[PDB]
């Protein structure tokens, strides 16, 4: 069911500037948006992507939306900065990671199946296409920075995914 929607598909503004990194991403880092909240229709999820891009570009002065990709409750994938582009989601990992945001607050609630499947499919495409290292490490934001992101319940879910990696003795 999951489609990869382009920047133009969701009416993205141009990035002010694009910095690349080379070679397949050794890290995949999972986030939740927190705000905006879950979006269930493509129209709402495209607006959610423009809201995050506008917050990051216009209020924070960033080059672009900080995430590599967004996932909606429509079960669609939204291109953010995309593969091999330096992110603004996970300081120290921005130049060697795919930053994937599941739109919504997943502290307590588990994302619906179509969002989890969409995230797993995006990762599989990336490995398939050589954008994600075949030995990639899957992390939650909270493993590399003091944060609740990507929410306790979503963190418990990705802990069950293949390539989920412990990077510290905790
Ligand atoms: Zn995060």
């Amino acid at each position: 069911t999951a489609r990869l929607l382009s920047r133009s598909d969701w009416g993205a503004r141009l990035p002010k500037s694009v910095e690349h990194f080379q070679g397949p991403a050794p890290y995949v880092i999972i986030h939740h948006s927190y705000m905006p909240a879950v979006c269930y229709s493509t129209p709402d999820c495209m607006k959610s992507m423009r809201d995050m891009q506008d917050f990051h570009q216009l209020e924070r002065g960033w080059n672009d939306i900080g995430y590599s990709f967004g996932i909606g409750g429509d079960g669609m994938i939204y291109t953010g900065r995309g593969f091999n582009v330096i992110g603004a989601h996970a300081p120290k990992y921005n130049d060697k990671s795919v930053g994937i945001v599941l739109i919504g607050d997943w502290r307590t609630e588990l994302p619906p199946k179509q969002m989890l499947d969409a995230a797993k499919n995006l990762i599989a495409f990336g490995v398939f296409k050589g954008y994600i290292d075949p030995a990639y490490k899957l992390l939650g934001h909270r493993q590399v920075r003091d944060t609740e992101c990507p929410g306790g319940r979503l963190f418990a879910e990705i802990s069950s995914w293949p390539h989920f990696t412990h990077i510290n003795d905790t």
